[PDB]
């Protein structure tokens, strides 16, 4: 059991996603709630200084969120962390309005690029853990979640 074992960050997926459309500005409003698994396999507490995440589409950042003072994670513990990222697809990518409001197809799946960076500090050292994962989202309807 050799320490310091680095924090373990697993990107789960999209728990919920609510969509709104503005006809006149030809924009999609896309609120994505992501779930994050953070595991501490050390026998000492470690604190998660902050989390910064950004939603990307067509190689273009469409949304961003910042979380501060997440929580202290005790020894051998893990925390499930949900964070919501409001995103907007408009202007240069306004063609997505037509596709996402397309009637001839019943489901409208697009691929978003999720980026997240978790900064943890232990014993006066700051470690940084980042991930990039591609994630499916349905931009043609809400994706809800009810326990
Ligand atoms: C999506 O997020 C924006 C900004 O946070 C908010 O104004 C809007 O009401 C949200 N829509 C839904 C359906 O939650
Ligand atoms: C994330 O953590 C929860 C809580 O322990 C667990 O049930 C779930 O399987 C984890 N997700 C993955 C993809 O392992
Ligand atoms: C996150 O926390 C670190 C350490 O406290 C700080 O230096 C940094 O400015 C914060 N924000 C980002 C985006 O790293
Ligand atoms: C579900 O999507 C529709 C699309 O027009 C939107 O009007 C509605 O607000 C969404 N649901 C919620 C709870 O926001």
């Amino acid at each position: 059991a050799a320490q310091p074992r680095s924090i373990d960050v697993k990107y789960i997926g999209v728990k919920s996603a609510y969509v709104s459309y503005d006809v006149q500005k030809r924009t999609i409003y896309l609120n994505i709630t992501n779930t994050l698994n953070i595991t501490n396999n050390n026998y000492y507490s470690v604190e998660v200084e902050n989390i910064t995440a950004q939603v990307q589409f067509s190689k273009t950042v469409i949304g961003k969120a910042r979380l501060n003072n997440i929580t202290i994670i005790g020894p051998l513990d893990m925390k499930q962390i949900d964070y919501t990222v409001p995103t907007v697809i408009a202007e240069e990518m306004s063609y997505m309005y037509d596709f996402c409001t397309l009637i001839s197809i019943k489901v409208h799946n697009i691929v978003l690029m999720m980026q997240v960076t978790v900064t943890t500090t232990y014993f006066g050292h700051s470690e940084q853990i980042s991930q990039e994962r591609y994630q499916y989202v349905d931009c043609g309807r809400n994706t809800t979640y009810q326990l």
